[PDB]
């Protein structure tokens, strides 16, 4: 089962518009193609075109990404599978906008109806809508860690100092798994507890950014939600499903974890014997998502601007080749 | 004939004066010498002294540079020769001031009379003065591209996005020439069309500085004027490249140094092809083009090592033969 | 042998803003520094170091002076060459320790100012100890800085702080060098001290304006030389000369003089035959006063904050490698 790769192009921002930026990206959602204009002033006709599993153009809204991509993934998680979605792309292209979102100003929407909310809050909101009172006895727990300079910080930890570090070990019970020693896993009892948790998480990250150089662009963010489901069959049997969803917002593609991820992906695509998972914190964490039994999706984010031609091409090639990686989703 | 090399030292700026900066540079126009005080507090007798084709001290005004250096060169160009002037030196020493200049404030002067105007505007002006007054039919075309990170941008292009990139290909009908694919070459019908053209180019550069890290200090700027003169007994074509190099303090600058060394040592394979700048400049160097270098320096003690680096770098270039 | 002490500064505003946790516990009595090393993963992990002395966040400037400098100033007065270094990451209190700071307004005189560091106190005390002692004596000072292996003279009459010194072997002293161009100012009485220091600090301020990350990369070498005369019953003279070098090193975080100094301390300490003095401007300058004949002290400054774990451990390992003291029980 191949890793699914989608592309999301953001709209122009104000600074690009003030610089009279030209578009070099055309997205065709129906053909699922992205075509980029590569020849600038010299060669008006040259393009590079790629087919992906889905393509989202500049007008795609947060809700569109959720309906197209996330909903199907979540339903699989609820069936008791493990799934991973990660965002890959240049700093400034919308990785964080996509994975987390933002709050619209003034207080003019609830967090659950905010059009700027991204994948994490919609996912948590939906977990509760989908399972609450639908018979399922169920629990939800969340964690949020960040990797920076191969050190591990805990955004949800009750410790008031964000710099207190985690430690990673192999998990003796799960052959591709790790244990994040010290990681705070918060039980979310109902959706009315969701916002405050995320909010405190974001406030610790804000502090971290004042502490460490180029923090948000160099950091990888790893959000995980685990759903324990217990049901009761008409026969009398008690049956337990456990689903886990990893939501990952990588460092800007433009560095050991980012570097090792590339080497890991390259080794998977070229079927080379040794896959260097152990050489970074990120790839140890993602081992099961990258040639394990976790179902993995990639969202490659790009800018439409001519200025960014080179990184836009690099992102598309990187993402396109990852469509060849096969996982064995199973639970 | 040898590549001509001159030196221009700028006056102290206000931050230097506030830092109580001492001069370590003495320029002697008559001996054509630059003498640098090198011993600091330790040895008051140490100097490095260099002889150049011309030396311009702190008090030199834009018009002196134009009259002394460019007038003779522009004569050559009008006679159908190709010429190239490039400024080399540390960021902050006056490479752009010299090649382009600046606008005095409050519209005090027309652009033709502005004391701060540099080589490019004075040249375009004088081309029209000299030839209009000549009688012969002539046309004038200009282009302005910049090299940043080995990418080529067109400052005069009608395209509204300065980031749209040019490409470079070998010129099939010239062994040392290149064609800049996409390059806007604007016909200048009258000197009253000059300022707006340069003005828009500069506005596009301003946008570019905004988009790319340390743009103006790392960019090389290539301004070219071409004059077609209909003579009988004929078309005479004169081309003048006016080049404002990246700060000397990076593939193109790197390769230029290697090219210059290879030309100095008289080695076989000058690596012109290993950077955009040297491919563009190939024909200039060890081509028929007559080349002048204007080496720019600061007078301040603080900048000692870079000042010596510039002087040494430029001085050796005097031994290179043009061949035009 | 080398004396090694550790000084931990107090939390600063930004660290409190960011709710910083301490990972450093200092015990002056036991001369121990205990570092909390396990963050979130292991609450019980601790690394413990033992030094000649340990000063905690509350330690006053004058106490650092009394306990560290005085014994050393006595040796100098007896005509020997001594050096005191401050070592540690930028921001931990090296310059605070070596020079101190000037309390706002003028609530105290420089001699009384509780923020004054080792340099001003040392000068003040030299005159006290010798001015009521008897003896005829002479005091001169120099303050130079090493930046990118370039040498700048902070007390020089030259108005341009960028005029560079040069360094040569002292033909009459194989372990010494001549700092060509160096301004040695005679300080006649204590009422001349402050303006000299103040002119030097003003030169440095200008330098930091000229050169990238100047104060964090520079080594600062302040030198006091004392000439002391005594006549014999027959009118012959015997001068004894003492020298004190107060050295505020470049930040240890993550240049050439810095690594060389390390190799020289390492070589002096594990006692290797050839000491690498020649290799840097800093160790050539200080060779005279190093070797073990004379008292040498390193004040390793650290931060208490969790954020700085790795650099604090690194500073501590450095200090520990300079004089290995074993933990007690
Ligand atoms: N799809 C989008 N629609 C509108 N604005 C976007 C979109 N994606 C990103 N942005 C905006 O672009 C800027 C950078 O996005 P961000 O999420 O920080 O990117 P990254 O995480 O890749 O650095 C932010 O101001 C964000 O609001
Ligand atoms: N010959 C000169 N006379 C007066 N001012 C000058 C001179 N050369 C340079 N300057 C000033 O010095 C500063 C830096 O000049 P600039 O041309 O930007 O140097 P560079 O292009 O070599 O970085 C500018 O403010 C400019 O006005
Ligand atoms: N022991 C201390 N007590 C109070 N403040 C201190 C102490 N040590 C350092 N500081 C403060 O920390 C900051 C940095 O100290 P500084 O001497 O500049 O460190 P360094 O020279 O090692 O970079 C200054 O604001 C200083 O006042
Ligand atoms: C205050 C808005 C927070 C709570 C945010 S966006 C955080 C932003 N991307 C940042 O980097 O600070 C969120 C949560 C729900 C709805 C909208 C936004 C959020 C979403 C996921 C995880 C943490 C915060
Ligand atoms: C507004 C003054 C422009 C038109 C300038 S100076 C541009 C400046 N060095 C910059 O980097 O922006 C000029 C043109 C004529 C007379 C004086 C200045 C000019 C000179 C040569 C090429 C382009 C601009
Ligand atoms: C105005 C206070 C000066 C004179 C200072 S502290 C300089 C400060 N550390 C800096 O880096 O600028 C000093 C001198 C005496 C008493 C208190 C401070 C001093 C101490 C030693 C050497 C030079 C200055
Ligand atoms: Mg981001
Ligand atoms: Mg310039
Ligand atoms: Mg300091």
């Amino acid at each position: 089962k191949n890793i699914q790769v989608v592309v999301r192009c953001r709209p122009f921002n104000l600074a690009e518009r003030k610089a009279s930026a030209h578009s070099i990206v055309e997205c065709d959602p129906v053909r699922k193609e992205v075509s980029v204009r590569t020849g600038g002033l010299a060669d008006k006709s040259s393009r590079k075109t790629y087919t992906f599993d889905m393509v989202f153009g500049a007008s795609t809204k947060q809700i569109d990404v959720y309906r197209s991509v996330v909903c199907p993934i979540l339903d699989e998680v609820i069936m008791g599978y493990n799934c991973t979605i990660f965002a890959y792309g240049q700093t400034g292209t919308g990785k964080t906008f996509t994975m987390e979102g933002e709050r619209s100003p003034n207080e003019e929407y609830t967090w659950e109806e905010d059009p700027l909310a991204g994948i994490i809050p919609r996912t948590l909101h939906q977990i509760f809508e989908k399972l609450t009172d639908n018979g399922t006895e169920f629990s939800v727990k969340v964690s949020l860690l960040e990797i920076y300079n191969e050190e591990l910080f805990d955004l949800l930890n009750p410790s008031s100092d964000v710099s207190e570090r985690l430690q990673m070990f192999d998990d003796p019970r799960n052959k591709r798994g790790v244990i994040i020693k010290g990681l705070e896993e918060i039980t979310v009892h109902n959706k009315d507890e969701v916002y405050q948790i995320l909010e405190k998480g974001a406030a610790k990250r804000t502090t971290a950014a004042t502490l460490m150089n180029a923090y948000s662009s160099r950091s990888h963010s790893v959000f995980s939600v685990t759903i324990h489901m217990k049901e009761t069959t008409i026969d009398g049997e008690e049956l337990v499903k456990i689903g886990k969803l990893n939501l990952v917002d990588l460092a800007g593609s433009e560095n050991q974890s980012l570097l090792t991820l590339g080497r890991v992906i390259t080794a998977l695509v070229e079927r080379t014997p040794h896959v260097p998972y152990r050489e970074s914190k990120l790839t140890r964490i993602l081992q099961d998502s990258l040639g394990g039994r976790t179902r993995t999706s990639i969202i490659a984010t790009i800018s439409p601007a001519s200025l960014n031609l080179e990184e836009t091409l690099s992102t598309l090639e990187y993402a396109h080749r990852a469509k060849n990686i096969l996982n064995k989703p199973e639970v």
